[PDB]
């Protein structure tokens, strides 16, 4: 058949890059609505903000809107969760979202 | 200001789709050489083979070479591993490649 879905041992935090439009600011631990797939949106959680993407600064899509001015996560809670993710081999996205509810 | 590394609640097994050139055939549980990054190669294990990707069937990179005629994993072992990865929430690629050196050795 066509598409071979393959598995690879990507680096620890597997994240998806998106560009921040002019004047839009967000820090680590903030929820943001971003594009996903040819047309729908979805809530995500910003893990970090760098000045380098594994692909060009132009074919990355842009965040649509920040939903939190301040981290929905405690400085401690955040450090902890990222650790657990890494220590027990769980994807950051999975820990973070499954962790959001219990928190609120 | 520019970029941001975002965590997403992606579906159970987060896999990387690769196109199969004409005449190239591979089954679940087989290792394959695939591109990665603007120029490096790497070894991975096919989890499944379908007729569709979240991306255009032309924007995907192509598998380079299949390293296994047959599943390097037993039909039981395989079923178990995928389950283990799912139920305990471990990256399928992470469970598959670590176990290989155990099961074989």
């Amino acid at each position: 058949m066509p598409v071979a879905h393959v598995a690879l041992p990507v680096p620890l935090p597997r994240t998806f890059d998106y560009l921040l439009p002019e004047g839009m600011t967000v820090k680590a631990g903030c929820r943001v609505r971003v594009p996903f797939g040819k047309q729908q949106e979805r809530i995500g959680i910003v893990v970090s903000v760098s000045d380098a993407s594994e692909l060009p600064l132009n074919e990355l899509k842009a965040v649509v809107e920040v939903l939190d001015s301040e981290p929905v996560f405690t400085h401690s809670v955040w450090r902890l969760l990222l650790w657990a993710a890494d220590y027990y081999h769980h994807p950051i996205g999975d820990v973070l979202f499954h962790a959001l509810p219990i928190l609120l």
